Parts: structure tokens; C-alpha cells; sequence
């Protein structure tokens, strides 16, 4: 995240950090035994951390779990990233408590505007390389679709949006990729992709998550 600001010991409790031997990506509670994160974020082998907030330091609040089935959405397409998700089950359901909690799938999806909150331990500089141990979270709007658009002609679909600032110095970046994007209660996003990080007229792209809650109740009830 870059622009952003500490969050606090856990603080987002539906934010998880998908481990393969190191943080590799964010993904997001939905309930005690399913987590959503990005499909390019997929990998063979990994544990599901909870309750983290120094990934790099055991601070008690832990819960590490490993996966026991992933499955990316039937339609991803890895050279447009449309249809960006990807659902990981838990070996073992997690014990949520205040620190460990689940988010909830959206009624609809938000409008322009809406104030979200994103976050991650991915890079903090537009221009250089700097890991942060501690969630970092940032505040921005959706934007309208003319002006993604607009910044990326022929690249956004219907299963995308924009959030972000235009003139630059506030985004996600790798290593926030599969995290979410929480506006009014409701997980509307999921950490995607963008050209660099925090560059100007270059917001962040978010898979629109209002498009598949059907099929996250299906394909958990399901599994
Ligand atoms: N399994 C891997 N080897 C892997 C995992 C995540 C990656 N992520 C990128 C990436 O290239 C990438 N993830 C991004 C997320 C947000 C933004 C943004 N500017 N908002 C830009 C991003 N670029 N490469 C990746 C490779
Ligand atoms: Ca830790
Ligand atoms: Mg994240
Ligand atoms: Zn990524």
C-alpha cells in the first residue's frame, strides 16, 4: 500500500496474509472455513495466516491454517485478469473471535464515491522496494468507469472498477494483490492489478465482487 497508514493490530480482522514459505498475497475471511483472494494469486501449497498484524513477528493472535482446496473462477483470464477470484478452503474451520472475524458479500454492488478501506502488506513505494511487517490501510473512492476508462482504453470489463486517486501517491500495490476493498460493511473488492503503483492517472483495478456472490454461495455450499 502505498500512502497509507498503519491500521493497528488487528484491526481489519477478515484480512489474511496467504503464505507459501513467505507473505506472497492478502485474501479475506467470508466464514469460519472459506477465504476469497485474487486467481493470480494462486499457488499449489499454501497456509492461510489469521490474526496477523507483524507477519513477521508471533504476537499471539495468530491462527495459521492450511488450505485443503482452491478453486479459481471457472471464466479467469490470466492475459486480461477478468474474473479475478479465487475461493481457498480451510483444513480446519478458524475459531473467530475479535480478532479473527468474517466479512460479509455485498446485497449490491456500491457506487461511485463510496469511501472504501483497503489494506495489505504488500510495497509502500511508487518508485523502490520497501516491505512493510505491519498492515497498512488505505481510504479511497470507487471512481467513476469513464474515468478507469479513460487511464485503461480497452482493458476494463464489467467484472472491474477503479478506485484510487488520479493524481497519483495513494494505491495498492503487489503484495496487497488479492486483499480486499471494504466499503459500508461489505467486501466490494479485491486487490487486482493497476501499471505500477500510485502513478497518476493510473488508479488501482478491483474484480467487482458484486458480480459473484452467486457463485460464492454455490460453490461453498458446495465444498
Ligand atoms: N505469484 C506471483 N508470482 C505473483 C503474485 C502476485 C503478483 N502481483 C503482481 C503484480 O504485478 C501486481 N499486483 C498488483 C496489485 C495492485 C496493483 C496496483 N497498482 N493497484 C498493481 C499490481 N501489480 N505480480 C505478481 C506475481
Ligand atoms: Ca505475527
Ligand atoms: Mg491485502
Ligand atoms: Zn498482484
Amino acid at each position: 500500500i502505498v500512502g497509507g497508514y498503519t491500521c493497528g493490530a488487528n484491526t481489519v480482522p477478515y484480512q489474511v496474509s496467504l503464505n507459501s514459505g513467505y507473505h506472497f498475497c492478502g485474501g479475506s475471511l467470508i466464514n469460519s472455513q472459506w477465504v476469497v483472494s485474487a486467481a493470480h494469486c494462486y499457488k499449489s501449497g499454501i497456509q492461510v495466516r489469521l490474526g496477523e498484524d507483524n507477519i513477521n513477528v508471533v504476537e499471539g493472535n495468530e491462527q495459521f491454517i492450511s488450505a485443503s482446496k482452491s478453486i479459481v473462477h471457472p471464466s479467469y483470464n490470466s492475459n486480461t485478469l477478468n474474473n479475478d477470484i479465487m475461493l481457498i478452503k480451510l483444513k480446519s474451520a478458524a475459531s473467530l473471535n475479535s480478532r479473527v472475524a468474517s466479512i460479509s458479500l455485498p446485497t449490491s454492488c456500491a457506487s461511485a464515491g463510496t469511501q472504501c478501506l483497503i489494506s495489505g502488506w504488500g510495497n509502500t513505494k511508487s518508485s523502490g522496494t520497501s516491505y512493510p511487517d505491519v498492515l497498512k490501510c488505505l481510504k479511497a473512492p470507487i471512481l467513476s468507469d469513464s474515468s478507469c476508462k479513460s487511464a485503461y482504453p480497452g482493458q476494463i470489463t464489467s467484472n472491474m472498477f477503479c478506485a484510487g486517486y488520479l493524481e497519483g501517491g495513494k494505491d495498492s500495490c503487489q503484495g496487497d494483490s488479492g486483499g480486499p476493498v471494504v466499503c459500508s460493511g461489505k467486501l466490494q473488492g479485491i486487490v487486482s492489478w493497476g501499471s505500477g503503483c500510485a502513478q497518476k492517472n493510473k488508479p488501482g483495478v478491483y474484480t467487482k465482487v458484486c458480480n459473484y456472490v452467486s457463485w460464492i454461495k454455490q460453490t461453498i455450499a458446495s465444498n
